């Protein structure tokens, strides 16, 4: 478990997960996998007060779409909103899993939060989730007021897989010429179907996200290489040219994670196209902090999500 | 100038800086060296508002010590404190040059900045200037309500070598055995007296602060190789034991910098220590960016200043 320079809370955390092992999550069929991330993030007590939330079913993308809506409680008037894309490697996840984390999102911004149920995999297999994903954020800029919302001021956000989610809902909507959009805040982001990068070589097991789980979440969006290839798989393959325009990022990586050194390198090639960037490796942590419940009480988690919650506010205001 | 990955402003400033050179600053006298950082500090409109500084004399380590009391304006009552250490190291540097810097930890936590006015060097050697910071942050904590601020509720910051003397005040009030601290801000700290890190060996030069500045202000810090191997010279050669109960601290280093791997190797030791740590690295910045007047409108610079301001303010609060 873990390595010299752990968060000691984190490193605790990791010795729990190598005591009373397990099967290894990508030997287990989808349904007992999306299990597992149930039973754990419901393990914990969590503060989820602050917020108001509701769901709305659109039509969009030729197909019915389910939205969680999250709200600041007791606010009123339209309030700036960003679309959440949930991580979970695209076979495991879902709303409750990942509601902890976009609570303290919207707490933090002030924010609306809009979830996106995107088909999971293996069900679907790319591109069905990011078609998913940009329809929503489409329609949540042209409907907004329907949700409370003001569409015109419109970010995106998500964590791992939802990271790549987000930053490819980004480039799709520069492909389209809309929606504007305000901002992107990836957590951790998957961002390129390779594993030879010097974090996927350091941190390949003991660590909590393996090597093995990546490829396993990969095989199960698509095996299709030429699909892999395009810049809505792995975005980290596209040119300056294809970048440039993008709106503002905030990048978190976190020290001992395999997707650390692609998430880096993504804010490396969003600021060499010219896109506004703050790309901060939270050292001592392990991949997804933000996500898992068992570790929302560490200081450098706090201190990371007061982050995330502040900067979503700061690209949200008026004018 | 610079490196791949380097944020497109902070490259532009390099390429500014290597443009028109100059004598290098290790070069100079300690009083025009003074001058070249007045200057540049100097060259670029800032905002400063929202403070109330007023200068305060103190009677303690047997000498008059300067202060300056840089208050948030308009508010009434005794507000909580941080104790703040320039750098320059130890050559250069004074309240304005850090005035900026001052100014957005302030206004950004609600709480009050004490700037200790040291002597420099090579006036004076180590341990001359940490006894009047300890000295300075002793008489705060015990007679606080003289200059408007509660000093139970007492906090240590710097950037760069004050990041050092913080870090050291703290250690020495643990010697002391007082006072309590809440909370360590470090920047970009210096912690230890030897330039063999990989950081060191990678941006020797073209990155702003050089190894060959680094020497000189060593040198004229103190040329007594025992003074350099006491932990309150160097504190990263500090035991987990001489680090245990430390307050909690939030390190920031810079990708770009040749102290970036000292700082994140005191983050660990004070990790394995016991001590609550968060340690984050602001990729595609250079050394002390949150000093440097010319990047203070860099965004991922503001979104470092507002982390610096809140946890400032998270560790300073009543109970
Ligand atoms: C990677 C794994 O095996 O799942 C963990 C487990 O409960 O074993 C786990 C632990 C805490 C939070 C989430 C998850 Cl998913
Ligand atoms: C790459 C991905 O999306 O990471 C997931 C995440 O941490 O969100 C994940 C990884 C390992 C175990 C559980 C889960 Cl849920
Ligand atoms: C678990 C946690 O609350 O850590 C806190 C935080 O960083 O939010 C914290 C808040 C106030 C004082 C100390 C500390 Cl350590
Ligand atoms: C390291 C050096 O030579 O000083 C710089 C210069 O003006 O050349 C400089 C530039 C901007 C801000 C501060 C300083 Cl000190
Ligand atoms: C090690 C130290 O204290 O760094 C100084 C700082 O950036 O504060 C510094 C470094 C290079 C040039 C100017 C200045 Cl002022
Ligand atoms: C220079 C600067 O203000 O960058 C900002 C910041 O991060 O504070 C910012 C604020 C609102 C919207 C965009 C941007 Cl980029």
């Amino acid at each position: 478990s873990g390595s010299p320079g752990v968060e000691q809370h984190t490193q605790a955390f990791l010795e729990a997960l190598e005591q009373g092992g397990g099967k290894p999550l990508e030997q287990l069929s989808p349904k007992d996998a999306r299990a597992v991330l149930t039973g754990a993030q419901a393990s914990v007590k969590v503060d989820l007060s602050g917020i108001e939330v509701k769901e709305r079913t659109i039509q969009a993308n030729g197909q019915s779409i389910k939205l969680q809506v999250v709200r600041p409680a007791n606010v009123k008037g339209e309030l700036p909103v960003f679309m959440f894309f949930h991580g979970g490697g695209w076979v495991l996840g879902d709303f409750p899993t990942h509601q902890r984390l976009i609570r303290d999102l919207v707490v933090g911004s002030g924010a609306v939060a809009v979830y996106v149920d995107y088909t999971p995999s293996p069900e679907s297999h790319y591109p069905t989730a990011i078609n998913q994903a940009y329809a929503a954020t489409q329609w949540v800029a042209e409907h907004g007021k329907e949700i409370g919302v003001d569409g015109k001021r419109l970010a995106v956000a998500g964590n791992a897989v939802g990271g790549n989610m987000a930053a490819v809902v980004a480039l799709k909507a520069k492909e389209a010429g809309t929606p504007a959009l305000r901002f992107q805040l990836l957590l951790h982001p998957v961002t390129d179907a390779s594993f030879e990068t010097a974090s996927y070589k350091q941190f390949a097991d003991g660590h909590f996200l393996t090597t093995g789980m990546m490829k396993w979440f990969w095989d199960n969006y698509t095996t299709d290489a030429k699909a892999r290839e395009q810049i809505y798989a792995s975005p980290l393959r596209a040119s300056s040219e294809q970048l440039k325009g993008l709106p503002p990022a905030l990048v978190q990586t976190a020290e001992f994670d395999v997707l650390r050194d692609e998430g880096e390198a993504y804010a490396r090639k969003l600021n060499a196209a010219g896109v506004t960037v703050t790309s901060v490796r939270y050292n001592g942590m392990i991949h997804d902090y933000g996500l898992l419940n068992p570790l929302s009480q560490v200081p450098a988690v706090k201190a990371a999500m007061r982050q995330a919650g502040t900067e979503l506010k700061v690209h949200l205001q008026l004018e």
